[PDB]
């Protein structure tokens, strides 16, 4: 794995980060990027290698800035997953919401220092996520993981990840894909080195923040 | 385009069949599957070639029998797509709710004659879209025409659908993809044909239905 310093530059840069979250909890592998100037393309690569739900996380203050409610009242997520109203871009050049364009368009709207109720439609296609207010040392998920690495890059508190599925075997000529299943370990990290990425655990975040904050 | 007691026979078959919306609405053409014995093989391909914002077409009667209430009050949404609240399945198998076996099995269990509230978790990452009681004669969209097709192929009342995108081009190394977009008209029946599935509009879908109940 990389070091987190390093990882913290490279998202600085506006890059992709492979996170990985404990074996014990999901044991997955998100890609995780700053949503202030992600780009149309990079957002279909993003949907090309994820599961194509595409979240963004955003701390307290912003959700109630931008008036995003959670979904739900009562959560039955075991995992509390945050999920607010999903949103879709006010913007004249959006269409239908779901293309690599317009998903990439409200994620950098969600961030922009201006962002206003206003500027989002609800219901829509991005996924923003609440990150809770003790951040990674408190949640352990990738929803907190992209929030800290948002202000440990001096970036907006706006996140965007999506989980790295394992999309299996192409069948030629037919409508299903074998073996498939989720990215693990190993196969993230090799995943991240493929693809000029830097890859990192939240266990190694943690202990970064913790070299200021000390144990929660 | 294929005609529709063809597209008929193949979803009766628990086939995808692409379907196309008019050009003047959204121009986007999704896989429309039947829920009730999408496999997990079939889920991972869908997710691949699609926007992997994966949706469960069904009847009001089914959102009140499951207790799936829309997600939001007062809808923005343009076209009034009507989401509710998002699930997961509660079952011993699920994890995280994301994967294609997870996914998938959450759209069967919508379908399951015995389905009841308890057996979703809210919120989750299947999103079940209510069709309006008239059919796709009263709304020309994705969600009526996959529920249309489940009653036309005398299937459970509920449709999984997804958007085909247009993923645009590998950059060796890079985490961008180039050119990326929707799939549209031609490319639309191309895709079909590559991996043996019927492809149809919603405008004749609507004109079938019409031989029995007349114009709206
Ligand atoms: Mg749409
Ligand atoms: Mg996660
Ligand atoms: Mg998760
Ligand atoms: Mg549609």
């Amino acid at each position: 794995f990389d070091a987190i310093p390093d990882v913290i530059q490279a998202f600085k840069n506006g890059e992709f980060v492979v996170v990985l979250d404990d074996p014990s909890r999901e044991n997955e592998a998100d890609l995780i990027i700053a949503a202030e100037s992600v780009t149309t393309e990079q957002m279909a690569f993003m949907v090309r290698h994820s599961s194509g739900l595409i979240c963004a996380p955003l701390t307290p203050e912003r959700t109630t800035a931008l008036d995003l409610p959670q979904m739900v009242t009562h959560n039955a997520d075991p995992r509390g997953t945050a999920y607010t109203v999903s949103v879709d871009a006010e913007h004249p050049s959006t269409t239908t919401g779901i293309s690599a364009h317009d998903r990439a368009l409200a994620c950098r709207m969600l961030a922009a220092p201006d962002a206003q109720p206003s500027h989002f439609r609800r219901p829509g296609h991005v996924f923003p996520l609440r990150a809770v207010a003790g951040g990674v040392r408190a949640r352990r998920g990738h929803t907190e993981a992209g929030v800290e690495l948002c202000r440990l890059a001096g970036k907006r508190p706006v996140a965007v990840i999506s989980e790295i599925v394992d999309d299996g075997q192409e069948v030629e000529g037919r409508a299903v894909r074998a073996a498939p299943g989720m990215l693990r370990g190993d196969e993230c990290v090799a995943f991240a080195r493929r693809w000029g990425l830097k890859v990192c655990t939240i266990e190694d975040m943690i202990a970064h923040v913790e070299k200021t904050e000390g144990k929660l």
